[PDB]
């Protein structure tokens, strides 16, 4: 009988269970019971204590996190973990001998090791620190230096500088083994040029003087860091004197001006995939390279190049789709936007230029996930035209007109929403389902998709959720000028039409992002529907993904109008449904949500009474390079500087005089700087706006302390319910 | 029947009328008519023009300001005016030729010129660029260079770095011509090894990135920057050969460790006084250092030197006082603290130790105004044991006991403040009345005490302030420890005594500070009286000045508890007054104020309902040394390490859990740095505390922009008013 309170979220009260698990080989997977590290055989369920508990209570440090290597014979153990960006972060690590049971002091791995990886096979390790990349064959002897022109924010061998650990590659690691360890390719990044962030780091009060954190940071239409790339033998590393690093240079098409490295692919075990990407986002070369036995060097013919192009924005959701090479490295599957603008996935064969569609229609696949000799499993949201759902399909190889779905009928009242995870060779794999029901894990074998066992059913979280007044949600859709929009509401319990509910339009609406799916979350909003009746609708417009290019690339060159325009437009028809209450209409975003929050509240609609913005973006001249030219170009005259200075939030200050807004920041945020939101602020100032404020020292762009985090919804908790008049 | 609003204070509607004039001679001064500069003749009142307005429109620049030359010959005019610290500026200068009519257009003063200052007689010129000094015995004429150590944030030749500027000397200015411009004393101060506060500066929405401002700033233990003092011949610069400076260092009783330059005045032609502290601010000493003509150097005997220490505290108000040497230099007056605590006027000789005070009582000298040979002008709150009174007095130097109060019954009813600008001679006098009424302006004759005629009156703008509800105020004191603590309270209009009010305490509590005045203000005080009828109330406990050492030093090494606990107390005598509404009462301050502010509403008393706090010390290590160990002493176990540690607010964040607080702050805060309040606002959440927050872009200690200005009021006042609903 009572109500998710904004204590339930806070404290975690309703915990989702997980089941996370790592497979080590085609049919055994790893596993965390009782802080025991199990190996479970799936074909069985049976499983055996691969590492006690109480081993490592001796160590005398915290464990962040383990990684064990392929060959079962050593176990690298990280601890002191202190994070630096989204992927990056810093820890010590030290080395378990399995089969001796004992720790490495020998040669241990240094201090301040950027990152760690081990080799795909066997227990080579390959480790970056000070910005050089080290080898070691042997956990216990010493390392082999491979770069040299290591140095600090200018030089990265190995590792990722700023914009490419967030806007690039998705992750701080530049390195990448070769299928059987015996190639290391890597990449080196120079920020020589590129100019620094600035910002004050206060840390503890003990702390006299504050500290200047200055990173290497290209904004948009800056100087952007250069890039090479190398494959080195590790094979040769033992008459190393000083082994030689081959380098593999980018097509002629894109030496000719600004590039990036976005993709890194090895085929076999002498071919690598090498995609390049021009500065102007919407030219793309993949680069298949062959070892040459008897020369060393690297080739890659000209024949076997693959452009990826788009006429009508950029190329890719986020970046060119990584290939998925067939077990002989002669051909790989990719997705791309077909003719229609729909993202399908495309046979190519590595001599030619033209590819053949395996899937098509009006959805998108969303990824590939494994590849066989009869089968390729991909998810998509296909099933009953739902853009915000997920299903597991199998694709015949031999008739690509054998398309059976794996996930869609397990249960379709529960689950809508799946991820998957296969072993070595998709023998087996995990269904993750999420939504819109309690997640659930269930375990499959591939040679029929028969479901073995269920790994976790939530039924210890559905049992307090019962005396518990959860909200419902709604997922649908609204037509506008002849086109599907979907949204989705949390709405309050006992909901009644009869009645008029405020309302909080929950935004972010980035490009190629969704807002509306079918997963079930516990969040802010479970707590503002279920205990103060207030109905959180999102809405994804134009410039959503997973919908076809004629939506995502309709804000292409024109970030903060259409975008903006119909978070506004769904608020009116959100209205004319009946039960919202047109004089308390509220809006709230995070990061781009942010910035599409505030560029709502100061156009002078009239539809909102209040908002939030929490680390918005305030002009895209502030924003990094990679991923703001990406969708606005280059900020020069001759081409969209028009734009970007058209939809700053500071040249909206005047209309926020109609509106009561609340501005959050983290004075530490590496990713939209304190800067933009210090501009917005001065702006509404300049125009005498009175406003509601509140900043966080030494947070980030997440602002996820777990002081802060309870300390931010806590405050918009307040601002809400005094907008709302809810006592 | 209108009030005072928010808007007359933000928007300036009802403006006091100054008369802010500068004597040009022992008998004449200049007076600024809007466009034109005039010349009035003390003894008539007659005026002849000076310098047309017409003079300087066909410049192509804004004139910022004028300085003409003590034989008025020449004019100096500023421009580019760059805005740096509290007093520090820098700005471009063009010299205009009074007898050629028409600007020096060959070896002109060079652009970003740090400062600038004619000789005290005919033309002289001493600038400061680059951190080093020029001179020019003539305008139109190459500038000797004296100095060739000037380096930026490391070297300081004739100019203070901030800590100097703010905490010691409260100008920009390094340099003391001697009496008749014959020699050019200088000091030079060395950050080589002082850390740099780092913050950033945002500018423009242009600009892509933003800047990092990186200053010199010794906060609190920290590595101080040591000083060297110079004096130099200007009657012999040769164009061929580099200037030779004499230093004069300071006694070993100074060099034994850190110490400072706090004051430099000079007695004759070739005499100079200088007064050395400690870094362990309770010891100074005065060096009186002559020229030697065979010898070439400076001379400062041993004899002669005058110490000048304190038992239970710090030695001055903020610094020691600056002496006040007779016709022949030979003998002295200046304010000390007597054997009991109060701070009069002492009778020094060159030779002898001990000096012999020429005032008494309970009371205290404010300052010495003007020395002539038979008379000592000084300034006290001695009228009607007032300590927020101010009235102008002369002693007869032959004789104490015929004491005269020049002010005290000109205007009682009106004139209770008084300040004071003597002629080059002392021949006429100045007096500004500022309190309880409206100020007033007139002008006197030290022949007679004649008061010669009324310059201004206010009474263009008394006339419109009988339109408007204005609000009234009262001065009285309380008793705690059979102690009078003097309080005031802005009280709305039509006050009742019989309806209880919300009361706000507006607190600055800082050492030798006083809120408690007869001062007349038109302040955010003002409206919210008058209009929101507030009653905004301002009390001086243990701490304040003006009442003797055993009020002002006894906070010492203790801050952040009398002066605190005081105006809890007061407040809390205030809350059962029977006007006052004891369930609202809110508590504000600024800089020193925002953290008392701060100390209250963490202190756990459940007096106050709400509080505000603007730009706020949170951690007494976090401010620069030399204020903060004047009171506090160094940061060391050894010394006083466990109450610069006790004073914090973030250790008392749990306590705001039952209060509603706003702390405001600007991010380019170089004086209280935005770290301060950064700590505050992330105790609070390590404790969950929620609290309301405002930053303001590029705004420094006084948040004193047009825009944030009338922002920051404005958002106080939504603030309060919610607070008292
Ligand atoms: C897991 C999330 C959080 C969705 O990021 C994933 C990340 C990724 O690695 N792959 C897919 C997409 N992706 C990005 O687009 C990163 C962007 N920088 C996000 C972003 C956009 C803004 F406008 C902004 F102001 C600040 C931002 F942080
Ligand atoms: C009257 C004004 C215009 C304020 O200057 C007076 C200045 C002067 O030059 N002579 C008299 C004393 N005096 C000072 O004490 C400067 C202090 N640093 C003020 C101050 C104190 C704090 F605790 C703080 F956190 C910040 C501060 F700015």
């Amino acid at each position: 009988r009572k109500t998710y309170t904004l204590t339930d979220y806070l404290k975690n009260t309703y915990r989702l269970k997980l089941y996370s698990l790592r497979w080590i080989s085609d049919h055994e997977y790893l596993y965390k019971q009782e802080n025991n590290i199990l190996v479970f055989n799936a074909e069985y369920g049976n499983s055996s204590v691969f590492l006690e508990n109480s081993t490592f209570d001796e160590f005398g440090h915290s464990i962040n996190d383990y990684s064990i290597s392929p060959d079962g014979q050593f176990i690298l153990l990280e601890y002191n973990y202190v994070k630096q960006w989204r992927h990056s972060y810093t820890a010590s690590y030290d080395i378990y001998d399995l089969n001796k049971r004992q720790l490495i002091t020998e040669e241990r791995i240094p201090n301040n090791t950027q990152w760690v990886t081990w080799s795909p096979v066997g227990h080579k390790l390959a480790y970056v620190w000070n910005n050089d990349i080290y080898v070691k064959i042997e956990p216990n002897l010493p390392s082999y230096r491979i770069t040299w022109t290591g140095k600090e924010d200018i030089i990265y061998n190995g590792i990722t500088d700023w914009v490419y650990e967030e806007e690039v590659f998705s992750a701080y690691s530049a390195l990448w083994w070769s299928p059987n360890g015996t190639f290391l390719a890597y990449a080196q990044f120079n920020d020589t040029e590129v100019p620094l962030i600035e910002y004050s780091f206060y840390s503890d009060e003990s702390l006299q003087y504050p500290k200047t954190v200055r990173v290497p940071y290209p904004k948009a239409g800056a100087v952007n860091p250069t890039v090479k790339f190398f494959v080195v033998n590790t094979d040769s590393l033992s008459s190393v004197t000083n082994a030689t690093s081959i380098q593999i240079t980018a097509p002629a098409s894109m030496l000719i001006g600004d590039h990036y490295l976005c993709d890194v692919t090895w085929a076999t075990q002498e071919r690598i995939s090498l995609q390049w990407l021009r500065r102007i986002q919407n030219y793309s070369v993949m680069d298949i390279c062959d070892y040459d036995e008897s020369s060393g060097r690297w080739n890659c013919l000209v024949a076997r190049q693959h452009i990826e192009m788009s006429t009508t924005g950029w190329v890719g959701r986020f970046r060119p789709s990584e290939p998925h090479f067939t077990l002989d490295g002669n051909s790989f599957y990719k997705i791309i936007s077909n003719e229609e603008g729909y993202r399908h996935i495309c046979y190519f064969q590595i001599d030619k230029k033209d590819c053949t569609f395996i899937t098509k229609g009006t959805w998108e696949v969303i990824g590939i996930e494994a590849l066989t000799s009869d089968y390729l499993y991909y998810i998509s949201n296909e099933y009953k035209g739902m853009p915000g759902g997920r299903n597991l399909y199998k694709i015949q190889l031999s008739d690509y007109t054998k398309v059976t779905c794996l996930s869609c009928e397990l249960n379709p009242e529960r689950c809508q929403y799946y991820s998957v995870s296969f072993s070595k060779e998709a023998k087996y794999y995990q269904l993750r389902c999420s939504g819109p029901g309690l997640p659930l894990y269930t375990l499959h074998s591939s040679v029929n998709d028969k479901g073995l066992r269920v790994l976790e059913d939530n039924s210890a979280l559905d049992k307090m959720l019962q005396n518990v007044q959860m909200p419902s949600k709604k997922l649908d859709f609204i037509i506008l000028n002849e086109t599907k929009f979907w949204y989705q509401m949390i709405l309050p319990p006992h909901f009644d039409k009869s009645k008029k509910y405020p309302l909080l339009l929950d935004v972010y609406a980035g490009p190629c992002s969704q807002k509306a799916d079918t997963v079930f979350r516990l969040n802010w909003a479970t707590y503002l529907a279920s205990t103060e009746n207030i109905i959180v609708a999102s809405f994804d417009g134009r410039g959503s993904g997973y919908q076809g290019d004629k939506i995502m690339h309709a804000i292409n060159r024109r970030l903060g109008t259409f975008e903006v325009e119909d978070q506004i437009e769904a608020a009116r028809q959100f209205s004319k449904m009946g039960f919202v209450d047109n004089k308390r209409i509220a809006i709230w975003g995070w990061s781009y949500g942010g910035y599409v929050t505030s560029m709502v509240l100061g156009s002078g609609s009239g539809v909102f009474k209040c908002g939030i913005a929490v680390a918005p973006v305030s002009r895209w001249e502030y924003y990094d390079s990679v991923y703001t030219e990406r969708y606005m170009g280059l900020p020069t005259p001759e081409d969209n500087l028009d734009h970007y200075r058209n939809s700053t939030v500071m040249s909206r200050a005047e209309n926020f005089k109609q509106v009561e807004y609340l501005l959050i920041h983290g004075t530490a945020d590496d990713n939209v700087h304190f800067q933009q939101s210090a501009q917005i602020s001065k702006a509404l100032v300049d125009v005498g706006v009175d406003f509601q404020a509140m900043w966080y020292t030494d947070e980030d762009h997440g602002i996820a302390s777990s002081t802060a985090h309870q300390h931010i919804y806590t405050h918009m908790s307040h601002f809400i319910k005094q907008c709302f008049s809810l006592p």
